[PDB]
């Protein structure tokens, strides 16, 4: 098992710069590297990584994803004066030459794949590579947009080639769009390329109509490329979440890969002169942390763009907090998307959904109480519960005489006093994280603990349920939401209630993508509350709902199941999820006529642009 996560920065990468006038380029300066290592330093998170060393690539990993005659033209430039170097960057669109950019490059290449090695060969669990020049614009024999060679093809190509890897996700999260790796894996169904840019209907740069969400793949690709263009400026939070869990996440989640790769541009992010989107740096935490799950958690961070150098620092470390599985911040004000980017969201829905079948339409950080009398070998970052405290059981004896009473046996107020501990110690205090119990009668447990939890306080409370029969818990105040996975049909009214009724896991992961998630970030929960009475995807559901509450969650579990506790345990103390790798049709239905029934209240759920009257 691998931990740890790499961070990959040289200073030399900081030094080559732009030497004559040109408003296009002026924005691509060295302080950005420095700013973005000096924010991971105050924060005191460079210091908790692995430091690799940056490499320079080698020639024929360069002619990986480039030509002969390119490279032999770029290996002539640190021998150009400035008159030459100006002449030479006039041949290509955006982009400027210096006498040691051929060095950098090379150097952020090497990083690229110095990173790629070590999440690969299991040293680390995931990393970040904070390079320049960027990479993601450069082609088979150009340079392109501040970039020199395509960083993020070269990690692809070579986990590819020296790892017989069949799957390769690419998130990329700039503004702009990464031709080059459209253009490098176009007819590759082995690469699986997302991204998100600003579009403005082909009127922005690049200014390329392939750009548009109609480049699907050519040939045997066809599918595996996926463009989402942003066609209005100031998209935020709630616009990017909603890509994410309406057409990324499904998509990646079936594809399944064996190892996800990120180019990481914070010119999407709120202030960036570049992007002018409205999203939060903290956002970057959350893209992070539902991208986890995949790859057993093996993530290749890549810097790409970011430019505002006061809010370029927060994001980097937002990204790093989360790849270090520190807790993500609560993302409140979420709703619905705005209409153009629903428009984008469904049309490129609908034109995927020949590939893609879930898109077609119809016309310390963890504590354990295990059962009285066990012993189990807990993560390194897992303890017990230390016992009970004199007010503990005091306000244990007052619940018991005051509501339920008649209740002698030991066994369910102790359970039942350690709830309470485990409550004080994940909301009122910044050491325990969340934590899991065994608890004996449901109807007592989830009372006390629902009812201690909300006078922690907490403003309001997520209830994740697995199993049949009515749990005493209201859903009439705006205060609790219930999710319940049961097997009776039930119904469907109210709406702070989302009841869901073999091919169970992959429409059991459809519906957490896309009902589960959008309703539980947009209510924005102080305290998740799991609880099953007496399956194999709860390690991913587990996995994912830490993103809501800063992390806090308590499960309750009736079943002395090792197995499920073991799994329970090691999705809360943050261990890598082991990967899964076609729902019944009324299942879709169902989960149809539940975003249908809960979309008005619940705009996350939202991926077409609604109808007026
Ligand atoms: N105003 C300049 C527009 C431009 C051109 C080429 C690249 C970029 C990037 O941000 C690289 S991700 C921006
Ligand atoms: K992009
Ligand atoms: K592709
Ligand atoms: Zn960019």
């Amino acid at each position: 098992a691998a931990s740890g996560s790499a961070l990959i920065f040289d200073e030399e990468m900081s030094r080559y710069k732009l030497l004559w006038t040109d408003p296009e380029c002026e924005i691509e300066v060295p302080e950005r590297l420095t700013v973005s290592y000096e924010a991971l330093r105050t924060h005191g998170l460079a210091q908790r990584c692995k430091a690799v060393p940056v490499r320079q690539a080698t020639e024929q990993e360069i002619l990986l994803a480039h030509s002969e005659e390119y490279l032999e033209a770029v290996k002539q430039t640190p021998g150009m004066n400035v008159e030459e170097l100006m002449a030479f960057s006039k041949k290509y669109n955006a982009v400027y030459f210096h006498q040691n950019i051929y060095h950098c490059a090379k150097l952020a290449a090497g990083a690229t794949l110095q990173l790629v090695d070590s999440v690969m060969k299991r040293e680390v669990r995931n990393g970040m590579a904070l390079v320049r020049p960027p990479g993601h614009h450069s082609q088979r024999s150009a340079a392109n947009g501040f970039c020199v060679f395509n960083n993020v093809a070269f990690a692809a190509l070579y986990a590819k080639k020296n790892y017989n890897l069949n799957r390769i996700l690419i998130v990329d999260w700039d503004v702009h769009h990464g031709q080059g790796i459209q253009y490098c894996f176009e007819e590759d169904p082995s690469v699986l390329y997302f991204s998100w840019h600003r579009y403005e209907h082909q009127s922005f740069w690049p200014n390329l109509p392939e750009s548009d969400y109609s480049s699907v793949g050519k040939g045997k690709g066809s599918g595996f490329n996926i463009n989402l263009p942003w066609n209005k400026v100031g998209m935020t939070n709630s616009d990017y979440l909603a890509a994410f869990f309406h057409v990324l996440l499904p998509v990646a989640y079936e594809f399944d890969p064996e190892l996800v790769i990120v180019s990481a541009g914070f010119d999407s992010a709120i202030g960036d002169p570049e992007g002018e989107m409205c999203a939060l740096p903290e956002i970057f935490a959350h893209l992070t942390h539902l991208l986890m799950p995949l790859a057993a958690g093996k993530m290749c961070v890549v810097l790409e763009g970011g430019y505002n150098l006061t809010s370029l620092g927060q994001s980097v470390c937002q990204t790093v907090h989360s790849l270090l599985g520190d807790p993500t911040p609560r993302i409140s004000g979420l709703g619905t998307a705005c209409d153009s980017a629903l428009e984008s969201i469904q049309n490129v829905r609908n034109v995927q959904s020949s590939y893609w079948s879930s898109f077609k339409h119809l016309a310390v950080r963890t504590v354990v109480v295990p059962p009285p009398g066990v012993e189990l070998t807990l993560p390194k970052n897992c303890q017990h519960s230390g016992d009970i405290s004199e007010s503990t059981a005091k306000e244990v004896q007052r619940i018991r005489d005051k509501h339920f009473h008649d209740l002698t046996d030991q066994n369910i107020l102790r359970s039942l006093g350690n709830i309470i501990s485990v409550l004080d110690r994940m909301m009122r205090s910044d050491e325990v994280c969340n934590g899991c119990v065994v608890v004996s009668d449901l109807s007592v447990s989830v009372q006390c603990a629902l009812q201690h939890a909300l006078t922690e306080p907490a403003e309001r409370v997520l209830v994740v349920y697995v199993g049949d029969g009515e749990l005493p818990v209201k859903t009439n105040d705006g205060k609790v939401f219930l999710v319940q996975i049961c097997t009776k049909e039930t119904e469907d009214k109210c709406v702070n209630r989302l009841t869901l009724c073999e091919s169970l896991t992959a429409g059991f992961m459809q519906a957490l993508l896309g009902l589960i998630l959008p309703v539980a970030y947009e209510f924005n929960p102080a305290l998740v509350l799991g609880i099953v009475e007496e399956m194999r995807v709860w390690g991913h559901m587990t996995c994912l709902i830490q993103g809501l509450a800063r992390g806090r969650m308590l499960t309750l579990l009736q079943g002395y199941d090792k197995d499920l506790l073991e799994l329970t345990v090691s999705a809360l103390s943050g261990a890598s999820i082991s990967p899964l790798g076609a729902p019944k049709p009324e299942d879709v239905e169902m989960m149809e006529k539940q975003r249908q029934r809960l979309q008005e209240r619940w705009g996350l759920l939202r991926c077409t642009v609604s109808e007026s009257w």
